[PDB]
């Protein structure tokens, strides 16, 4: 069927929307061209349209049975609980878009009566009705990107009202927080910290006699994903002990929101009818991550790839497998292509067979090497700063509810960029403005956490280990990215930031405290004269392992 059906009305903001990078002081100091930072909006949704718009093809074949046979028995072994209303609530973002039903986020957080009651009655609804399509409404996200030789066209967003994201918590938030784990175990993306994801990597390439790998893009995955998918997907949901409302929940979900439904727009009006993966909905990035893997891992079977390993991040994959030769890996992975085009994930940049680890860009990021105080390699993850440092510089324009930077930082630690750039330009503005100690909000995996920036030394030796503190001789590729992106963005070069992280350091000292052990770790770079660094006793202590179990983009999932 058609992935969308559209009736004219358009898709429209909910309010003014900004697009060039606003006028400040302080942006000009990360980065000079601003004209080549833009923000979409929803100007662009008739291009996105055009994109997203198609009638999807899919033959399933015994390989695809057999993987999703194997995949359901793993299933079988899972025991989902069903949530209260209390800790669904809880789970709910404080900017979380407001219910149309009189209430917001707010409400919903506090238990207020009339968020609970209407909640209730939704949760009721689900158990009673099980076909009427639940309506959803219809965005254009904004986003912050640097133009390209020119600009992205905004993405869509599809979601349900506040009073359903509740209830799709208390009937799935188990569900897809430990079903994916136990199907596809070591293979789900999201139980990795970037640590740990390079290290899965990393070891999974060293265990080919001869390895071969590549990141494979699939055009479009969401509005590839058929009714079929969705109900497959759901097949596997019902493997586990369910009770009896959370098993009524996930199969009305499943008919009336899931394999698709009506879209509204922000001004009430009928935009069409979905048939495909809404984005913004509790059981999009489980659902993409099991469907990406079963059809991938079937693939595999049919275009006879040797020893397959997968790694799957959401609509996100990365295959490692043996190879077989040039020429047959470059016949098998145009094998894999028509499989997997034919499982309905047509390719987006066609795949190409890659034998440098290095080279494999799977979640906008690869792994890279480096090295520490004493001299040992160290492996890690990089990825483009473009878009990070834009969005940097955007966020640095004005505030937003989610801190990119932030997020980027953590994530990032170890990377020649995040510490010389990252670092250093927002510890300086905190500082000037006296925020060290406010918490911010980022998010991790969709997920969103509120930290501190003065604990960022304790997440980072947490995360990371004390490396990160330390990298140097980063490598001739890395270092290559890195210094075009910042003559391309007009980002001053390292001598600047350098003699920016002296200063912003030597003031991190004199304050004492957890400021003084922000600058004695994280610009321990910018000196000469090194310190020595131990452990911090706080990364000790730190609760990080609830930071990367599973994946939530588009969930409305908050963690406190
Ligand atoms: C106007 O156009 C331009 C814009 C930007 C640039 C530019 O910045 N180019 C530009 C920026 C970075 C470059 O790579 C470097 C520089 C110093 C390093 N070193 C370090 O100790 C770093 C360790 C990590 C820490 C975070 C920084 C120091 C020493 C070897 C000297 C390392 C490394 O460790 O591999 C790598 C090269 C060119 C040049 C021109
Ligand atoms: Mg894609
Ligand atoms: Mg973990």
């Amino acid at each position: 069927s058609m992935s969308y059906t559209w009736t004219g009305a358009l898709i429209t903001p909910c309010a003014a929307e900004e697009s060039k990078l606003p006028i400040n002081p302080l942006s000009n100091s990360l980065l000079r061209h601003h004209n080549m930072v833009y923000a979409t909006t929803s100007r662009s949704a008739s291009l996105r349209q055009k994109k997203v718009t198609f009638d999807r093809l899919q033959v399933l074949d015994d390989h695809y049975r057999d993987v999703l046979k194997e995949m359901k028995a793993k299933a079988s072994t899972v025991k989902a609980k069903l949530l209260s209303i209390e800790e669904a609530c809880k789970l709910t973002p404080p900017h979380s878009a407001k219910s149309k039903f009189g209430y917001g986020a707010k409400d919903v957080r506090n238990l207020s009566s009339r968020a609970v009651n209407h909640i209730r009655s939704v949760w009721e609804d689900l158990l009673e009705d099980t076909e009427t399509p639940i309506d959803t409404t219809i965005m254009a996200k904004s986003e912050v990107f640097c133009v390209q030789p020119g600009r992205k066209p905004a993405r869509l967003i599809v979601f349900p009202d506040l009073g359903v994201r509740v209830c799709e918590k208390m009937a799935l938030y188990d569900v897809v927080s430990t079903l994916p784990q136990a199907v596809m175990g070591s293979s789900y993306g999201f139980q990795y910290s970037p640590k740990q994801r390079v290290e899965f990597l990393v070891n999974t390439w060293k265990s080919k006699k001869c390895p071969m790998g590549f990141s494979y893009d699939t055009r479009c995955f969401d509005s590839t994903v058929t009714e079929s998918d969705i109900r497959v997907e759901e097949s596997i949901y019902q493997c586990c002990d369910l009770a009896p409302e959370a098993r009524q929940a996930i199969r009305s979900l499943t008919e009336r929101l899931y394999i698709g439904g009506p879209l509204t727009n922000s001004k009430g009006q009928n935009c069409g009818y979905r048939r495909c993966r809404a984005s913004g909905v509790l059981t999009t990035s489980c659902g993409n991550t099991l469907t990406c893997y079963l059809k991938a891992t079937a693939a595999c079977r049919a275009a006879k790839l040797q020893d397959c390993t997968m790694l799957v991040n959401g609509d996100d994959l990365v295959v490692i497998c043996e190879s077989a030769g040039t020429q047959e890996d470059a016949a098998a992975l145009r094998a894999f292509t028509e499989a997997m085009t034919r499982y309905s994930a047509p390719p987006g940049d066609p795949p190409q067979p890659e034998y440098d680890l290095e080279l494999i860009t799977s979640c906008s990021s690869n792994v890279s090497v480096a090295h520490d105080a004493s001299g040992k390699r160290v492996y890690y993850l990089t990825r483009d700063p473009t878009t990070p440092l834009a969005r940097a510089a955007w966020e640095t324009a004005r505030h937003t509810p989610i801190n990119s930077w932030l997020g980027n930082i953590i994530m990032y630690a170890p990377t020649l960029w995040a510490r010389m750039i990252l670092m250093t330009h927002f510890f300086s503005i905190l500082l000037a403005q006296e925020q060290l100690e406010k918490a911010l909000d980022c998010q991790i995996y969709g997920a969103c956490y509120s930290i501190e920036p003065l604990d960022l030394p304790q997440i980072i030796e947490r995360l990371h280990g004390l490396s990160a503190f330390t990298l140097h001789s980063y490598s001739p590729g890395e270092i290559n990215r890195v210094a075009s992106c910042l003559r391309k963005l007009g980002v001053p070069p390292l001598r600047t930031w350098r003699h920016r992280a002296r200063s912003v350091r030597a003031k991190l000292l004199s304050q004492g405290g957890r400021a003084a052990t922000c600058g004695r770790y994280l610009f321990n770079w910018a000196v000469r004269t090194k310190l020595k660094l131990t452990p911090i006793p706080a990364a000790s202590q730190l609760d990080l392992s609830g930071w990367f179990v599973a994946g939530y983009s588009g969930g409305d999932i908050y963690h406190s």
